[PDB]
């Protein structure tokens, strides 16, 4: 027995992921929108829901269409029972369920119930006991070719209140470890992150074709439940660094550094992950300084270094890598080293901006095997859209690197996802890039689960932003979301 | 008109900051306790609120009390009215309002009422006008009349609920821009954590005493509300780094550069910091590369130097710095230039490991001028408090170098201290060291809303870690609160 | 207890600065429309208010819209509480407060209630106390280009009427200093306007492009609150006329006068202003004809000369300035002099129309440090519109000047900006020009709060107007009015 | 309930400054009279509400005027609403308020209801809320016989008491805010206070017209209410004194001075302040001795020197002054050094009483620029009256100086004003000298809100008093008051 706020029982509000887009490309019987019966379709219920434990009621649904009168078609929203497969539903047999039929051409809202079915006498919050199922699908194919061009897309609003017999049940204390933590983004600028396969500041952003080349770096990934893929730290200063001991080449001036861990501890060849921790991701030769610190005299002499990813002397995961530098004496083999990353250098009997090849993985373990435990590939499926690749330029020193690195992620987004651990609601979640100055949004994108950005744009193109734009979160959308074209 | 849960009426439940402790350290007339009236002194208030726009209504507050039977004191609650000042208060003045004395050695609950005095219909939540507070200060000295070596710390508890007349007006969406997100800590441990005065991974804490050199770092300064202070900024790897032009001088090695701005800009000289962002704010010489990219051909190149911050040239606030190297020439004038650190080095005809001189801040303008806008100060307020740093191992390149390096916060925390404009209640905090896998609380710390954090021991010693402790807030105490020894 | 008429309260009408309108341009999350809660909203209240003291109700709001059947959105109408920040409020948060959502193709009104919340027990006029603030937004994109062409521009339109407790408290009588006035503009035809930076009569109104020369002008300049800026006076009279000591420079023809004041009073260069009043504020040499009193004899014998703005000898700033004349020895040093503008003339050394270049600045103090103090520099911000220059023509004398010159403001209109005071409730007035024959508007214009005019407008153009018009003034507008096309 | 004493309920009292005169001379339409409501109108509330936190009540006003059967002319009283100008209030208007209409002729006292109007249960001390005003204004002229040379002009008093409804709200300690500290002038004779912009004691009082010259002085400035302006300090002993370090400049006899804080602290330049404290106000030459404290081969030093104020090189603003000496070189850099006074010299290239004008103020940037955040200029509005100088000798040591230097304030006044942050109530303070020998009063002047006293006489006056003569502060009041001739 509790009692919530009367307004909320007089006035309709929208519901957090109640949006969604229709476009000629749909055809009849795909689905469109689906949403179980819970508090968290509603904004303040969601707010209370973290208060209570367990809720018991309906709803009352309220359709909104936004559609120019030359588009025709109709949009049925119906029912599904708890325990009920929605896949194979053709249009025909949907209508059998409690449903309402939606013009497109219509101005007023439509307005339908949701009383909840249950064997139970209330649910539980932290639970997946299935519920009555709300779906939203084309009814007859849509034809709005004629009115304007490109693809007129028609959108839609769904709103919700709670019935009067909904009610909570136990009161509870909001912790943290509650997961029910709503999912958000950092509101950091695009400028002052750091990229996350180099330690480099950002400085811009990208869209391109990607069809040309296989995409799969195993830096920067990390899901938006928290978990971290591939090879992908926390701390940006250890992206590239190795550590370890180090010994001597006679005859020349090579050196064999075999690395030993992060916290100079013993090398486990026996864990899961492709590489060690903090390992390079692309194919190129890079320039460094390594510095050797002696416990007793701190011997602490600098020398510049270089590193040849992709050679058959780069075998990071068995433990071995290949330093070249100019001086092949001033070391001693006793004592553990460090290599700090500076930049990367292209050797110049080759083809100029060539050396460094961002997208290649280099073999991490030589001759002996192919690479195991590889970051998933990623690449869009819905047509007609790109990834969004967060673009900066590494400093050089010799020769003509191309300067060009991408990151899927910006190292202040992945440690955001690690720390929050917030549970997702869907494969897809929407993005709009805000300017803080006036409000108004300047572009959609959609954040994969897996870790990546797509936004609907067609060629090479460079977005021009204002400095202190920043992204923010609003829904969580299927994929059948016909995103809005960018333009900038 | 809403309703809150009949629940919460009929009830009692501890405040957030709802628990104080008096120790015989503490001197008679010191503000034990503080709290305005208002939706914070419940959680479940303090959480319904954030939905809400306007309150009226007074509390009902127990305060526990339960000391040992052979401690010995008096502590006083009264009421102070909206508008008026507590800044200089003293007891007498204090039982010149109304007021309540009560024993330490007190076993039933004292409750106090506190009806709403206030001269208009409600207050607005995202205001801050003035109303009824609430003040506890410790009457009597507290002593003990025991058999042995103990010291009798008593720990009182404050529960409060809201009076029936409780109402809330208006509704509003709990948005970001507003009083809300209450304040936490990152769960990170410390290992992952990054330095915030020199790009390095920690691998240490430390305490000590602080009496023999003036503590007050530059880098990694943020109020625990979300303010910078000083050179502090969010990118971990722009922290000692400089970017702009470079100029040869003829006859000599040393090399003129003049700074550029973050990104690419000119720097100004008359904005309000002391120096460029990330510029370093220890006295001695950095080892670094330049790196040059030549836009002729593409030709990037890289050449070892040093700088010396405690040289009479080292002037960042002037836009004009001097840069030491070994080869003289492969430089151009007229292209961007970046200077990436790699580690310290000292000269070993000096003192060993007294050079980098950690706590000592580089004149910004040279022998001409002084430093003008620094960040204040930090030093411990109460007896046997010593501040607590995180220690790293900075490294060196030549000779000896002091390769220990304190910093006050890691980089991480003050990252997600401006992300999460948090607003501060108190101006303590109480984290606790937590380790997971266990239950146990290593030890009990205090964060001041300045950006420190301060711990109750005597004498240099190591802190013992477990690897998956973690820090945990519990409460918000203020200035007098004493710690639990290790 | 007070009583208003019962037709207002039983009859809608228009908020006097209730007027916007929507454009392609604009996208979702961006803030419209805002409107404080008080009796300036009803003209008969605004009216009323003049007389009482206390404010102490609510109203009743009715939107009206303007769109064609292809035109496709909606739009959301919302009450913000007495004390809530607006910035960053997103689509899908401002559903929470109290809203109607309205459809661009919706031909019948909609109403929505305004209660007024409060703590006090009624507001005071003259205090500026937070109260409900009425937004309006648009909520999903807008998509008209398929209609027509150009970029169609959907109109909207405010009625307001006060609710039944709408009442008054104290009874005052109504004085001019009570600034609650309402800003006026003069309805001076613009033929009888007198040029702000030279004794001219206007004759023209000027639009073109100013990306290609800097515009800050220091005469002319008035805010919309009666704040003179720059270097402006009142008098037409005194605009480029220099009065004080004149003292003779042996071997040459040039004179030496160190200015006194306006009122033939001490100098005093401590002042703030940039330059003494009435300085010229072009690059140019300038004919006119000095005279000079003796107060004995009264010799007044006048004399042609020259100054030339912009030389190494032109330091008003200073106190001193250089004469160029005929004759080198009929003048006496011990009386006080004037010089009177007549025209402009060029230099026949150099090329045609050049040497009148009314945007440049000339040093005002030499050599010895830039100007200082000036006039905050004009720009249009929103694309698509230009500057409206008030445009005359100098008479001649020698060489080929430049005749064209250009004033933000008319004399007049600074005049009675400075008289008036009226307190600017926004930084955008809206003006009309209004033909008076048959009461048509032919185009609209923005007046901005910093003293100047714009208009949307592409390209050089000569404003073709009836010799009668004159201009209105209607409403405050925010700076998201899309302005109609001028079209003549 | 809170009550009063009924001798206050029951009688009236003279409100602080309830007294003017209507004479013929006055046309309709002058504010004769205005004041607001509250406690301030009754002193005997005024000092009880020191020990209570609000009220809430009106008030009941008498009129007491004095004339005979033998006059014409009539007042007009009116309320005013609390937010609403009274400046240039027609007379027709004045009607439109709640109005009575009063005849001179009366002999009976007038009795007016004053209730209070606002928005809230009640007002605090601390809010300073706009209350209702009264007003009281001449409708109709007085037109009445003159008695040879005297002008027959009528006075009228005022008495206020307050209305059943008064009661005040909540009981704090009566002496712990300082928002409702009466307003107090030290009691210390003419002869015994200290000149502000020099060491020297105080001489006589001064009178005389000032339309002549621009009086702007830089010294002695500071508000009834307890701030300063301008560069006026407390220490009477650093009024014209220089402390920093000292360069000999080669081939002269002159030295280069660098300024510090009077703690021998870095000084910033970027300080909205004309002047370092302590920076002469006035253009001249300065006769005084310089010490240093040197170390080596002792610290006993001290020689005569000059300052020129008046130089392109002092430049007190950017931190360096010129010093000339009698010795070619005999000082060191880098040891504290501090300037004292002693007189004012005169160039023999110069007219008599001509280089120390009081009223010119040095350039203080030198020649690049011109003085910012200056104090405002002083100069009287109304019709005779003439500032009222405190006036002192200085001694010369060689030439003839104008010995003649003028104070607004004495040191000691503005030292008081600063200790006691006392609020004014309104924009002039009523103050008459008192001999305390016979009790007389020797003339009344007005104490304005900016620093400055004025009286009311025309033409030079060199003011003659009784040594034991003081300043009383007698009440508040507003511009419209006039005070009879000296």
């Amino acid at each position: 027995q509790n009692v919530i706020d009367p307004w909320i029982r007089n006035n309709f509000v929208q519901a957090p992921g109640g949006e969604f887009t229709v476009s000629p490309r749909n055809a009849p019987g795909e689905i469109l929108w689906s949403a179980p019966l819970g508090p968290d379709l509603n904004p303040y219920l969601s707010h209370l829901a973290r208060m209570y434990n367990g809720y018991a009621g309906g709803f009352e649904v309220q359709v909104i269409l936004a559609g120019n009168a030359f588009t025709a078609g109709k949009i049925i929203f119906a029912a599904v029972p708890p325990n009920f497969p929605t896949e194979g539903l053709s249009p025909s047999q949907v209508t059998m369920f409690p449903h309402i039929i939606v013009d497109v051409r219509q101005l007023e809202p439509v307005l339908i119930p949701l009383p909840d079915v249950r064997n139970n006498f209330y649910h539980y919050n932290q639970s997946n006991d299935p519920t009555i199922k709300l779906i939203a699908m084309l009814y007859t194919p849509l034809r709005a070719n004629n009115a304007g061009d490109d693809v007129f897309t028609v959108s839609c609003r769904v709103l919700t209140r709670p019935s009067p017999d909904f009610d909570f049940i136990f009161l509870v204390p909001p912790t943290v470890e509650s997961r029910t933590k709503p999912f958000t983004v950092p509101i950091l600028t695009v400028e002052e992150m750091t990229n996350s396969r180099f330690p480099i500041p950002l400085e811009k952003l990208f869209t391109g074709p990607s069809g040309a080349f296989v995409v799969q770096p195993q830096n920067g990934r990390c899901t938006t439940d928290g978990v971290l893929l591939g090879t992908t730290q926390l701390s940006p200063v250890n992206i590239c660094t190795f550590r370890g001991d180090v010994t001597h080449i006679a005859g020349t001036h090579d050196y064999t550094m075999n690395l030993a861990s992060q916290n100079w501890n013993n090398y486990d060849p026996t864990e899961e992950i492709p590489a060690p921790l903090g390992t390079p991701d692309f194919v190129g030769k890079i320039q460094g300084v390594l510095t050797q610190t002696t416990r007793g005299d701190g011997s602490t002499r600098g020398h510049k270094a270089t590193v040849s990813t992709g050679s058959v002397h780069f075998t990071p995961k068995l433990g071995s890598v290949q330093f070249t530098t100019d001086t092949n004496n001033d070391l001693e083999t006793g004592q553990n080293t460090k290599f700090t990353p500076v930049g990367v250098v292209q050797d110049g009997n080759s083809a100029h901006q060539n050396e460094p090849q961002q997208w290649v993985l280099p073999n991490y373990s030589g001759r002996t095997g192919h690479n195991v435990h590889l970051a998933p590939a990623v690449a869009p499926t819905f047509p007609g859209e790109q990834l969004l690749f967060f673009r900066s330029t590494m400093p050089g020193c010799s020769g003509y690197p191309n300067m060009n690195l991408d990151c899927l992620l910006p190292q202040e987004w992945v440690l955001h996802f690690y720390q929050e651990a917030a549970p997702a609601q869907s494969d897809v979640a929407l993005l709009r890039f805000v300017n803080p100055d006036t409000g108004r949004v300047l572009f959609e994108c959609k954040l994969h689960k897996s870790g990546y950005v797509t936004v609907a744009h067609t060629g090479p193109h460079d977005l021009v932003i204002p400095p202190n734009g920043y992204f923010r979160f609003d829904s969580w959308v299927n994929q059948f979301y016909t995103l809005a074209p960018m333009g900038n």
